[PDB]
């Protein structure tokens, strides 16, 4: 089990699950402080599709040089063309784009306004940079799974997360055939595979257990471990 | 136990040394061998830079690009064409043990050059950016952070990042008494097995640290470390004081 997993892999594991049916949560080092790279653009994007109606997302953003940082790999071919928010919501949910994301937030009001929602939705952990397993997972069941966002701007949402590609070796390798996952895997820039958050759907119950499985080796770039995340996800799944 | 056997135990090199700096009494083991390190050394280029920046000035901020960006940048990788104070570069390198954060750091300091001038000001010229040995290293962490000219301020920046630090759990802050506060910071090759860790040790009652430096890695290199050498190394070391 988990810190069997520890020893085996040489690896530290945060790990936060919750049935959101029952009330059930699994923990492990849930208090501990992960830096969890690109799963925070599914925050980022769940706060500007609650202040933008579905129908409102074809509303164009104009994008300039000086607005394109690195790692964009959509919104560098925007320089001065114009793009709908809903475009800016793909790109970063599937690409990890970070001009996207950066326009995201621009959009909602500068990081001082996604700081302000988070303290109203009680996380006082979370930062740009890191969080806990637990707060974060909360967080994503009080802001996506049991939040405020439209029928059709959180399936709009879900369904990013339900066809993505990136986390098909992580939390969805891990669980059973029938159960669904809709993850946003970390995909960091400068290092391995090491997080990855999911919304997975038993077959036969429509309500998620929310999962958080951060992971740390430090200082070696170039090893994912794709099956710490898978059996973290397996050992988890029992209890449920 | 004794440290012979240890290496014997789990097949390992090690090198130690130990300084208590209120008695000056020493505990060595291959302590003029050469190891080479890796992430240990970011907490002496952090008190490099903390020796010329009053703690008040610390907020100063610089300027992130792409073309500083390097491997393992666990936290910087997310302020490309951002800045970042000076006070959040040293904990990203600290606590995250950030590759970026390292460099920028160094790069404040005047570069490389101006980390061997100082090393070689200290007495040390072991120290190499390559190789050092464990004697060299430990009088070096205790001329510039334990008995050194920081500001009260920035050394205890400095050590409570070290003694909050969830990465060198396994190591000396497991092999020591319940009661010793244990300020560390840990380091590991990429391509090898090896396993550093370096610490201020401050023993109940006494103010005063133990500095402890224990290099060491596998002798068949393909072999996974084992965090237990450093734990089991650190509680022998310790009987001797
Ligand atoms: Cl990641």
């Amino acid at each position: 089990e988990l810190n069997d997993l520890e020893k085996k892999y040489n690896a530290h594991i945060g790990v936060y699950a919750l049935d959101t049916k029952s009330g059930k949560e699994v923990k492990f080092n849930s208090d501990k402080r992960f830096a969890y790279a690109s799963t925070s653009k599914a925050i980022n994007s769940a706060i500007l599709l609650e202040q933008v109606p579905y129908n409102k997302l074809n509303k164009k953003v104009h994008i300039n040089k000086d607005d394109i940082v690195a790692y964009s790999p959509i919104l560098e071919k925007y320089v001065g063309k114009d793009i709908t928010l809903k475009a800016l919501i793909e790109a970063s949910m599937t690409y990890s784009d970070n001009t996207a994301n950066n326009k995201i937030i621009k959009e909602i009001g500068g990081i001082k306004k996604v700081k302000q929602r988070l303290k109203e939705l009680g996380d006082k952990v979370t930062n740009p940079d890191t969080s806990t397993p637990a707060a974060f997972g909360k967080t994503l069941n009080k802001l996506i799974a049991n939040g405020k966002l439209s029928k059709e701007n959180k399936k709009f949402l879900l369904d990013l997360m339900l066809n993505n590609k990136s986390g098909d070796t992580l939390i969805k390798d891990g669980v059973p055939k029938d159960y669904k996952v809709a993850d946003k895997s970390g995909q960091a820039i400068t290092y391995a595979s090491r997080n990855d958050v999911a919304f997975v759907y038993p077959k036969g119950q429509s309500e998620p257990i929310v999962l958080v499985i951060f992971t740390n080796k430090d200082n070696k770039s170039d090893k994912p471990n794709d099956k710490l995340i898978s059996e973290t996800a397996k050992s988890v799944m029992k209890e449920f």
